[PDB]
């Protein structure tokens, strides 16, 4: 009764992309600024230590910081230097080799989203890339999901897997008639892309 997916939709930030490695300090300065902090100097802190350092600085306000941070990245005109999460390329490549159509649905600005995807040489994997400004609404509306599916010519169903980290991703998937898979930390959930790849390979074979 469980079938291989007819399409796989991915979110970008905090699903495919790890936003905690190569944090742009300028962006986090603005967040800390908005949050009232002064006079935080991150300039001498090694990039790899920045996240643990910020976690201890922010304490209870850490979750709020991550919200502001993602919000800022979505609207940015600046280029990212982020790395993909572990196993992401292996999964994309497995799906491509098996001829399973893929798309991205993100609340990042569509134009900058497409530029970042092309900067990482990943455009060829995706038959539709939908960001904010590409439709009349954003997630958790189903509209951006339905837009990707219109553009890849696949009907919405529970064989369309929407891999996403957020509640808005899950809700958009459900409202669109598609199957949410929660990535990260009633619904299929996986902590990494190696396990998701094994699961999909097991469904295919």
């Amino acid at each position: 009764s469980m079938k291989q997916p007819t399409a796989v939709i991915f979110d970008w930030y905090n699903t495919l992309i790890d936003t905690s490695i190569n944090i742009d300090r300028t962006t986090f300065y603005q967040v800390l600024d908005q949050m009232g902090y002064k006079n935080i100097d991150l300039d001498s802190i090694p990039n790899s230590t920045i996240p643990k350092y910020l976690i201890t600085l922010l304490g209870k306000r850490w979750k709020e910081a991550t919200i502001l941070y993602e919000n800022s990245l979505e609207k940015s005109q600046k280029s990212d230097n982020f790395m993909l999460n572990d196993g992401a390329i292996e999964l994309l490549d497995t799906l491509k080799e098996n001829n399973i159509t893929m798309a991205i649905v993100s609340n990042k600005n569509g134009e900058r989203l497409r530029s970042e995807i092309h900067h990482k040489n990943l455009t060829h994997y995706f038959d539709s890339i939908i960001g904010s400004g590409d439709t009349g609404t954003i997630k958790p509306s189903p509209e951006p999901v339905l837009a990707a599916l219109t553009n890849i010519n696949i009907e919405p169903s529970k064989e369309v897997f929407f891999i996403g980290d957020s509640i808005s991703d899950i809700q958009s998937a459900i409202e669109a008639g598609c199957l949410p898979i929660k990535y990260g930390s009633d619904i299929l959930s996986f902590k990494n892309f190696y396990d998701i790849r094994n699961f999909i390979c097991q469904l295919i074979n």
